[PDB]
C-alpha cells in the first residue's frame, strides 16, 4: 500500500537519508510504500536524485531532547564535516563535561553536543543489527548490553603503550585524555588519534 502517514511521519516532511556513500544529506520524503509487514520510505534529496530507503536509512532533521537519547540510541552525528551514523556510548554527565559519545559505524569514536545529534527514524530493535562491519558490530552489542559494566584501561599523559594500527602493534605515547577517550602518538609515524580507552587498540585492554 501506498501511505501518506506512518506513525509520525508524513509525506512532504524534510528529512535525512542515508546515501550509498554512508553519508546522510537533506531531502524530502516523497512517499511511503508497505510490501506486506515491510516498510520503505522514498527520499528525494536536494541534488533531485531519488532512493528507496528502509526507516532505518531515514533520521529526523531536528535534534532530540536529552531524555529520548539512552546509550545504544541510533544516531546521525557531525564526523570530524559529514553526517553519519553512529550509537550513543554515554550520555551527559560530570565525567564526560556534559556531552555525548558517539561511536560511530566505521569505529571512529567522538564526543558531541546535542545540536550535533539527529534521531534515526526506526532503528532497529537492537540497534546495532545494521551496523555494516561485523566486528564493529559485535563490540557496540557487547559495549551497549554490558553497559554501565565497562572496562577501561586506565591512563596518564606521558605514559608508554603498544596501540594497533593496521593489524599490529606500534610504540606509542599518550598525549592526552579526555573522559573516556584518549589522544595516541604513533612515534614512528608521529601522528595522533584519538581512541576509546576501553577499545582493544590499546594493548593493555587487549591482554
Ligand atoms: C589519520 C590517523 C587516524 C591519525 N592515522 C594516521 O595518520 C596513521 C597512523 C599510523 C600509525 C602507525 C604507523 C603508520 C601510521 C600512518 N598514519
Amino acid at each position: 500500500e501506498n501511505l501518506y502517514f506512518q506513525g509520525d511521519l508524513i509525506v512532504s516532511m524534510r528529512i535525512l537519508g542515508k546515501k550509498r556513500t554512508k553519508t546522510w544529506h537533506k531531502g524530502t520524503l516523497i512517499a511511503i510504500q508497505t510490501v506486506g509487514p515491510g516498510k520503505k520510505y522514498k527520499v528525494k534529496f536536494d541534488n533531485k536524485g531519488k532512493s528507496l530507503l528502509s526507516g532505518n536509512h531515514i533520521a529526523y532533521d531536528y535534534h532530540p531532547p536529552a531524555d529520548k537519547l539512552y546509550v545504544g540510541s541510533r544516531v546521525v552525528a557531525k564526523y570530524k564535516v559529514w553526517l553519519y551514523a553512529g550509537i550513543v556510548a554515554e550520555t551527559p554527565n560530570v565525567k564526560n563535561k556534559l556531552r555525548f559519545l558517539i561511536f560511530f559505524d566505521d569505529g571512529y569514536a567522538s564526543y558531541v553536543t546535542q545540536s550535533e545529534l539527529y534521531p534515526i527514524c526506526r532503528p532497529l530493535k537492537k540497534t546495532w543489527e545494521d551496523i555494516e562491519d561485523i566486528s564493529c558490530r559485535d563490540f557496540i552489542e557487547e559495549y551497549v548490553t554490558a553497559y554501565p559494566n565497562r572496562p577501561m584501561v586506565l591512563l596518564k599523559s606521558g605514559q608508554l603503550i603498544k596501540t594497533e594500527w593496521e593489524g599490529t602493534w606500534w610504540k606509542s605515547r599518550v598525549e592526552e585524555v579526555d573522559g573516556s577517550l584518549v589522544r595516541i602518538l604513533f612515534l614512528d609515524d608521529k601522528r595522533c588519534e584519538w581512541i576509546y580507552r576501553g577499545s582493544t587498540r590499546l594493548e593493555p585492554m587487549f591482554s
